[PDB]
Formats: C-alpha cells, sequence, structure tokens
C-alpha cells in the first residue's frame, strides 16, 4: 500500500500514456486520489478502472476537466423500480449514523450489495 | 477570482507558459487551489507571486 509514481514515471518517459488499472475498491480509491495529487490531470492520458462500483464511489466530475476517465458499470438504470429501489435506499441511509469517507460514498447500490 | 477558470482556459488555449500573477495575499489564498482544479500543472507553466509571503501559505 505505497504510492506507485516511479512506474508511472517510466510509463510517461516510455512515449506511452494508455495504462489499465486492475484494481479493487480500496486500492482504487487511493491510487485515484494520489493520480490526483500528482497531478495527472491533463488530456494526455486515459484511465480505466475494471472494479465495477464508480457510482457508488467519491467521484466528481468538476474535478475531471482535462483527464479522460472511462468505466464498466455492472448495474442499469433508467428503471422506474431501479429508481424507486435507489431512493429507498438513500433514505434507509441517510438516517444512519454517518460512515467515514474513504473512498466510498453511501446512498448508492454497491454491487455486492445488489447481488 | 473563485471562478477564474475560464480567463486561464483560454491563456492556455492560446499556449502561454510564462504568466506573473500580481495579486495580493487574499487572492493568492484561492489561486493556489484553482491551479490545483482547472488540471495544469505541468512544469512547462512558470508562475510568479506578487506578494511577500510565501511562508504563511501551503
Amino acid at each position: 500500500n505505497k504510492d506507485a509514481k516511479p512506474l508511472l514515471k517510466e510509463m510517461k518517459k516510455s512515449k506511452e500514456f494508455y495504462v489499465i488499472f486492475d484494481c479493487s475498491h480500496e486500492t482504487a480509491a487511493e491510487i485515484l486520489k494520489q493520480i490526483l495529487f500528482m497531478g495527472m490531470m491533463t488530456e494526455y492520458y486515459h484511465y480505466f478502472f475494471t472494479t465495477l462500483d464508480l457510482f457508488a464511489l467519491d467521484l466528481e466530475l468538476y474535478r475531471y476537466s482535462g483527464v479522460n476517465m472511462t468505466g464498466f458499470r455492472l448495474l442499469n438504470i433508467d428503471n422506474p423500480h431501479v429508481s424507486s429501489i435507489i431512493e429507498k435506499w438513500s433514505m434507509e441511509r441517510l438516517q444512519a449514523p454517518p460512515r467515514p469517507e474513504t473512498g466510498l460514498l453511501d446512498g448508492m447500490m454497491t454491487t455486492e450489495a445488489a447481488l
């Protein structure tokens, strides 16, 4: 659980910009925080996560202004039933005691809970 | 100054790298964080603060 700053330093020195991050939710959160901290926010990179939860985790579209992030999403939306269920999840989460924000948002479905 | 993203986004679009920030100590506080927000932090840029204080700010 350390920083992979050298690996990306050679990766950028190798005239290569297109890297795939196979990782878990914890590791995904920590790597995203590290890459944002270092300054990897330009339009000369393209990143992808194999983790299926990227809508119930702390992702903000306004931090992204130069970098392109694309991903997979197991869940299906635009279903009124799935909607009503997601408001039920949010309303049952909000009154509950707050949970730490360590790279995980509450009020939205996660994969294991849904399955 | 909290929403200075437009001016700087055309300044980066016009490909200028060397800028002098005429600014007050109040303004430095938010500019040092917008420079993080917009997503341009490459070494090609060159920056200068007119204020005499750099040991009171992070």
